[PDB]
């Protein structure tokens, strides 16, 4: 699957 990191 896909991933987002948002910091
Ligand atoms: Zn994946």
């Amino acid at each position: 699957g896909s991933n987002q990191n948002n910091f």
